[PDB]
C-alpha cells in the first residue's frame, strides 16, 4: 500500500522568494460573478503529490447577505474546508470537511486526518476524521474554549502529532500533544516545563526524532513558547524562546525584556499566530520564523532565520531575511508547511492577511505563499490587491 | 475485481456528535452568485471510498424563476442527483442520475445502484441502474403512487435489498423488498405479519443475516413499523415498535398508547421518514433513532438508542441522547448510513431541515449529519443559518 | 493495453421507459445564476465507462449578450462541445473540442474520435482528432456544404464509421462513408442504390457484419433513406425504407404513398433527423424509432418498433410503442446511442427539444433520453419545463 | 518511471487549418454569470496525454471592478495559470501556479515544469517548480528586466531548454539558456554570434541534436534573430533571419533591407512574439511562422512555410499559406507547440487576439489555434466575436 510518510533532508537553498498569492477576494465585487468564501485561520499542508489549502469559512461567500457576524470567532455555522492548492477556494471549489471553529490537518503517507473543534465554549470537542470516517473525539479538560493549532498537524511512521489547549485566553491554558494513529488517540502527552500558556503551535519536524513549535502565550509574554517533542519517549518540554527579535505582536522593542530567558517582560497581553518551519541540512538545521512589521498592530510581515544553538538559550538576534508583506499591508496569522519534492522537502511559510474593515462589513482573508528558493536574497512583497468597497 | 460489501462491527465509540452541515441556501441570496439546487427528500450513501450525499431536486436554484411547483412532491421534472458528501448541491457540481420523483441507492463493493421512480400515480414504476446503465423496471401492483425508501439500500455480498410500497396514504400500503443484483431484480420478498401500511423504510444491517427497517405508517399509527428481514431465507416480518417513544410525527404523548404492542392508537394519520442506524458490537446491538421535539409539527430533532432487546416486544422508553436541531429549527426527514473506515463502520444520521416559508415562495433544505464519535454526550445543535427573505 | 470494442447482444427488455432530462435553460433566467451555453444538434456517445453528451454551441450563455445569430446554422464561431452524461452543459462544465457547424464522436474502446466541419459553405472540411491530436481532414466533393451525422459514429475493432454527405439540400447530395482508424481515414466507401439524398444518417450496429442508418432525404422523400452497410466488404447500399409508418417531418398520411416500395411521394421537401437503435437479440434483431407526432412540424415526439423483417421490402405499419414528448412540447433531432453493461448493451434514442421564440431571442435545446428498460409499455412523456420569458 | 519525451517525426500532412478557439469574453458581458479571467501572453504545451493552456492573468475578471492596470505589463498580482486545452480559463476552471509576469512551461515525459520571473524590473528573478514543488531560481544578470519566452520550453531525455534574457528594451538584451533537469539548473548556456538583443523566443526540435527559435529583438530590426542550440554540445549561435518576409511588427515591406544577411534595416523598434513550429519529416524540414496583416499594428495574421535551407543566408520569400486572423481582427503573439499522437508529433501555431479598447476599459485576450492537418490549402480564419461594449 502506499508507505508511511518521514520528514527529508530540505532541497538545497538559501533564501526564500515569493511562490503564489490566493487572493480570492479579487473576485468577491459586487457586480462581478463569483462566490469566494468568507473565511480566516488558512493554513497549508502537503502530502506527497498535492497540497491542500485548508480554511475555517463562516459558510457565507462575498458577495451576499450573511456578512454580519464574519468578525466573531466560534459559531454553529463555522466549517474546517479545503481546496487544493492553487485553486480559489470558492463556494463550488471547496470542500466541507466538518463543523469547526478551531482545525487542523496532515497527510501520513496514506490518508488525510482531519481535526475540527466546536461545542459550547466551557465544553467544546476535538474531533478527528480519517479520510470520510469520524474516528474519534477528545473531551475539554480545562472548560475554556478547548482549540488547536490553525496549522498542519506532523505525521512520521503514520503517527500524526497535535497541539490542542484549553483554558483562559488571559490566563493559564496548558496544552497538551495528541499522538493520533489512523484517526485515533493513541496517546496524550502532557508537557513539562514553562507550561502555563501555550496555544496556537506551529509545528515541524527537527528530525526523525524531535518535533519543535513556535507557539502563542495570550497573557504574559511577546516571547514566543518553543517545544520541543521527543517522537520515540513521547514527552515534550516547553520554554520561551530566548531571542531578543521577539515574535509575538505585540511585543516591546527588540532585547527590552531584562533578565534571564525566562523573563515575561512587558506588553505579553494578546497575541498572533506565527509562522515557523524547518530547514534540515545534513549538518544544520535552519529554523525560519516570521513576524508582523507592526510591534502592535497586524501589519507587515517579515522573514527571520537562525541556524543551529538552542532557541531556549540563545538571546541573538535572528537574521532579517526580507519583507514579505509591506506595513502598508495587513499581516494577521502564519504558519509554516513542507512541499514535498521529488527526494526532498521544500520549507514555506504561508500569510493570513486579512480584509478587516470592521464589523459592519464582511471580513475574510487572501493567503500568500513564501518558500525557499535558490540563493541571494528575497525580492518581492505580496499585496491582496482587495478594495473592500467593491 | 474488487469484493464485495458485507456489513462489519462498528468503529468504537458511545455517543453521536455533531459531523457536518450541507446548507446551499446559505448561498442562495438574490444578490449572490451561485446556484444551490431546490431539493427535498435527502440522503446519504456511502461505499468503500466515498459518500454521495443524494436528493430528490426540482430542477430550479435559488435564485430563479421556478418556484411555483417547489412544494409539489411529484411532477415530471423530478430527478435524483448527487454530489460527493461535503461539495455544495449546485446546478454544475451536481450530476443528475435519473427522472425520479422518489429514490435510493447503494454501493455493492463494486459499483453504485440508483433507483428512481416516476410515471403516472396509478401507474409508477421502480427503474434501477447500475453505474450507467439503466438495467430493470419495476411495476406498480397496487395502482396507487408506488414509491420506495428516500434512503439508502443495502448490499451484502452483492445482493441490495430494497423497500418499496404502493397504495394509499390513508389507507393499505402494503409494501414488499426486492432482491436486486447488479442491477436486476432476482426476487421479490412479500412480507409476513402486520402488513398494512409500511413505507420510507429506514434500513440497514442487524448482522449478516438480518436487515432491520424503521418505517412510516401515514394511515393509522404514529408506532412505527418495524421490519425484519432475514437475509439468508429471503423472508420479511412486520410488527409495530412497542416503544413507548413513538418516533413518527404526530404522534400522542409517550406511554399514552394504551393495550397490547400491536395497538395503533391515537393520531395515527400523516406521518414523517425517521432516522434509524445500527451499531454493531460483538455481543450487544445498538439502535439508535431520531424523532422531531414537537409532537404534531416537523421541528426539532432529538436523538434516542436501545441496546438489544426486541422492538417488538418492548415497551419500555428508548434512551435520550440528545438535542441535534431544537424546536426552533426544522426537523423534516431522518435517515442513517454507515461510513466505511478502515476496519469498521460508523453509524449516523442525516436530517433534512427544510426551508419552509409556504406555497408562495421557494422550497428546500439543508441536511445536518451526527455520527458515532467518541465518548461522552452530545454536545451542540445545527441551525441552518438561511434566512429565506433574501 | 485497453480492447477494442465489438457491438454486444443487448441487455434484456422490450420496452423503452423514460431515463433523464438535460434541461439546461431551466437555469438561464436573467435573475438566476448559471451560465447554460447556447446549443443545438445534441448527441450522446458511450465508451465502457462513461458516456458524453456532445453538441454545437453558438459559442454563447444565457443569459447573455450574443443572442442574434443563435437561429443561424453555420459561422465561424460554432464548436462541438461536450460534459460527461448527467452534467449540465455550461459554460464551466463542457470542453471545446474543435471549431465545428456539424459533428460527431465515437470511442473504439481505447480512445474517443472527434468529428467537426466548418469552411465556408462551399469548401468546407471534414477535421477528425483522436484524443488531444488532429489527425486527418476530408475535403468537399461536390462544392455544397460538406456535413456529417450529429449523431454518434459506430467503431468495431478499432474501425470507426461515419457518413458524411455534400450537395444541394433541395436537389442531389449522395452521401459516402468513411472508415477511420486511430484518426485517419482508412477507406472511402460510395455507396450503390438510391442514392440521390441522404444526409445526417443515424446509424449503428446490426451485428458484427452490418451498421445500418435511418437517414434524411431533404428534397424527395418523407420515408427514411435506409443504408446497409457490410462492415468486412466495406459496401454500402442504400434504398428507401417501405414502411408505411414514414418517419420524416414533414410527411404525408401514413400509408398514403401509392406504388412500390421505391415511390417518392408527396411532402418530400424538408426533413429531420431522426433517431434509430438497435435491440441485438440471439435470435431476432429489433429496430427502435422515433419522429414527431405533428405531421408538419417539430412538435412531438413518439417511439415505434419493428422486429426483423427487410426495411426496404416491408409496408407494414411499425408498432407505436409510446409518447416520448407530447405535440404541446418541441420535438426535434432525435437519435439513437447505447449505454455499455457489465455484458450487454443498452440501447436508448435521444430527443433534442429545442426552444424556438424565433431569431428575435435565444435559440438553444434540452436532451431528453429514453432507453430499454424491463417489460410492460412506455409510462411517462418529458416537458423541458423551460419558459422562454425568464 | 514514464520515459523522457524526445521529439518525433511530425504526423504526415501538408497544410494547416483551423482547430479550436478559446474566446473567454464570449462570456464576460455585465448581464452574464461568468467570470473569465483578464489575461494576456497564453501560450500552450502538451505532455503525452494533454495539453495546457496558460496564460499571465491580472488576477481579476470581467465583469469586475479591478479594470485599472489591466494594460499594464508587470505588477504584482500577475501570476501563471491554467486551464487543460479546451476549458474556458474561468476564476475557478484555473489552477495558479506562482507570481509571475513572465513565463513558460513544458513537459519532460514525466512531470511539468513552470518557470515564472517577478521581482523589481532592476533585479528581477527566475522561479522554477516542478510539479508542486519550487526547486530553483536565476537571478538578473544585467539588471533591466530579468525576462522568458512566453512560450513552451522544450525537453528532450529529461533535459529542458528555456531562453532567458535581460537588457534594455531600446538596447542590449543579450539571451541566455537555461538547460533545467527535474526543476534544477544544471548548465548555463551563452550563445555566440549575433547577440545584441533577442528575446520571447519561440523554440522547437528541428532534431534530436538541434533546438531552434524565431524571436524577438525589439531594438534593431525587424528581421528576427534565429538561435539553433546544439543540445549534444550545449551550445547555441544567432544569427538574423535572411528571408525577405521580415517576421516581426512593425516592420518595412518585404525585400527592402537591402545590404547582407545580418543588415538590421528599417523599422526596427518595437517588436512582437511570433509563431515557429516545425515538421520534421525523415529527409525534409519544414518551418512554419506567422506573422500580423499589418507592417503596423497587431491586426491579422498569416501562415508562412519553407522546407530546408538555412534561414541564417536564405533570402528567398516563405511562402504564405493562408489567412488565419483577418486584417478586421487583432494579431497580437503567436507560438508555436506540438500534439502528441500516438506515434508522431502534430505541428501547431497558436494565436493571441487581444480585446484592445484603450486605458479606459478591461484588455484581454482570445486563442485562436492552427495545426497541421491533412493535405490542400488553409480554409478558414478566426474571428473573436467579442463586443467589448457588453
Ligand atoms: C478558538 C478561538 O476562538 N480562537 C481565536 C483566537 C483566540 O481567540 C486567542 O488565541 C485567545 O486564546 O484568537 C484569534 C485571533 O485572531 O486573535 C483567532 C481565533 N479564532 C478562531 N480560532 N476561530
Ligand atoms: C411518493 C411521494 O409523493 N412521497 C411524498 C410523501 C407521501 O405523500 C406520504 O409518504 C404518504 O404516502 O410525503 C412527503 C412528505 O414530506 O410528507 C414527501 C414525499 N415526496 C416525495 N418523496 N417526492
Ligand atoms: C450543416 C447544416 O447547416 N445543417 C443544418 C441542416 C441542413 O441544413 C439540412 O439538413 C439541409 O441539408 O438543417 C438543420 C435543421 O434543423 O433543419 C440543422 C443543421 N444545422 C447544423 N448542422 N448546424
Ligand atoms: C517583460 C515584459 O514586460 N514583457 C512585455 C514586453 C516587453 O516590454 C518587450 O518585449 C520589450 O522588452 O512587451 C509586451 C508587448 O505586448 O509588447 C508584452 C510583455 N509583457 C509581459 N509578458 N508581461
Ligand atoms: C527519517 O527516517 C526515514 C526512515 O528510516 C528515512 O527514509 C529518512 O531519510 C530519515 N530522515 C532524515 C535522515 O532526516
Ligand atoms: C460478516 O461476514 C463477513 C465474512 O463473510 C465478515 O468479513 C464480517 O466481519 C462479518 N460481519 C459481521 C457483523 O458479522
Ligand atoms: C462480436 O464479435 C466479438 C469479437 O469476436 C464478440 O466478443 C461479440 O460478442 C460479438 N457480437 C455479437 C455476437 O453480437
Ligand atoms: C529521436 O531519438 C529517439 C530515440 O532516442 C527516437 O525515439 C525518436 O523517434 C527520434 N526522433 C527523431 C526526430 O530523430
Ligand atoms: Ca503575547
Ligand atoms: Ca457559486
Ligand atoms: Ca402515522
Ligand atoms: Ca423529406
Ligand atoms: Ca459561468
Ligand atoms: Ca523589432
Amino acid at each position: 500500500e502506499p508507505e508511511w510518510t518521514y520528514p527529508r533532508l530540505s532541497c538545497q537553498g538559501s533564501t526564500f522568494q515569493k511562490a503564489l498569492l490566493i487572493s480570492p477576494h479579487r473576485f468577491g465585487e459586487a457586480r462581478g460573478n463569483s462566490a469566494p468564501l468568507i473565511i480566516r485561520e488558512p493554513f497549508i499542508a502537503c502530502g506527497p503529490k498535492e497540497c491542500k489549502h485548508f480554511a475555517l469559512t463562516h459558510y457565507a461567500a462575498q458577495p451576499g447577505g450573511y456578512y454580519n457576524g464574519t468578525r466573531e470567532d466560534r459559531n454553529k455555522l463555522r466549517h474546517l474546508i479545503s481546496v487544493k492548492l492553487g485553486k480559489i477556494p470558492t463556494v463550488e471549489n471547496s470542500i466541507f470537511h466538518m463543523a469547526a471553529w478551531s482545525g487542523s490537518a496532515c497527510h501520513d503517507g496514506r490518508e488525510w486526518t482531519y481535526i475540527g473543534v466546536d461545542g459550547p465554549d466551557s465544553n467544546a470537542l476535538i474531533k478527528i476524521k480519517y479520510g470520510e470516517a469520524y474516528t474519534d473525539t477528545y473531551h475539554s479538560y480545562a472548560n475554556n474554549i478547548l482549540r488547536t493549532q490553525e496549522s498542519a498537524c506532523n505525521c512520521i511512521g503514520g503517527d500524526c502529532y497535535l497541539m490542542i489547549t484549553d483554558g483562559s485566553a488571559s490566563g493559564i491554558s496548558k496544552c497538551r500533544f495528541l499522538k493520533i494513529r489512523e484517526g485515533r488517540i493513541i496517546k496524550e502527552i502532557f508537557p513539562t516545563g514553562r507550561v502555563e500558556h501555550t496555544e496556537e503551535c506551529t509545528c515541524g519536524f527537527a528530525s526523525n526524532k524531535t518535533i519543535e513549535c513556535a507557539c502563542r502565550d495570550n497573557s504574559y509574554t511577546a516571547k514566543r513558547p518553543f517545544v520541543k517533542l521527543n517522537v520515540e519517549t513521547d514527552t515534550a518540554e516547553i520554554r520561551l524562546m530566548c531571542t531578543e527579535t521577539y515574535l509575538d505582536t505585540p511585543r516591546p522593542d527588540d532585547g527590552s525584556i531584562t533578565g534571564p530567558c525566562e523573563s515575561n517582560g512587558d506588553k505579553g497581553r494578546g497575541g498572533i499566530k506565527g509562522g515557523f518551519v524547518h530547514q534540515r541540512m545534513a549538518s544544520k538545521i535552519g529554523r525560519w520564523y516570521s513576524r508582523t512589521m507592526s510591534k502592535t498592530e497586524r501589519m507587515g510581515m517579515e522573514l527571520y532565520v537562525r541556524y543551529d544553538g538552542d532557541p531556549w538559550t540563545d538571546s541573538d538576534a535572528l537574521a532579517h531575511s526580507g519583507v514579505m508583506v509591506s506595513m502598508k499591508e495587513p499581516g494577521w496569522y502564519s504558519f509554516g508547511f513542507e512541499i514535498k519534492d521529488k527526494k526532498c522537502d521544500v520549507p514555506c511559510i504561508g500569510i493570513e492577511m486579512v480584509h478587516d474593515g470592521g464589523k459592519k462589513t464582511w471580513h475574510s482573508a487572501a493567503t500568500a505563499i513564501y518558500c525557499l528558493m535558490g540563493s541571494g536574497q528575497l525580492l518581492w512583497d505580496t499585496v491582496t490587491g482587495v478594495d473592500m468597497a467593491l
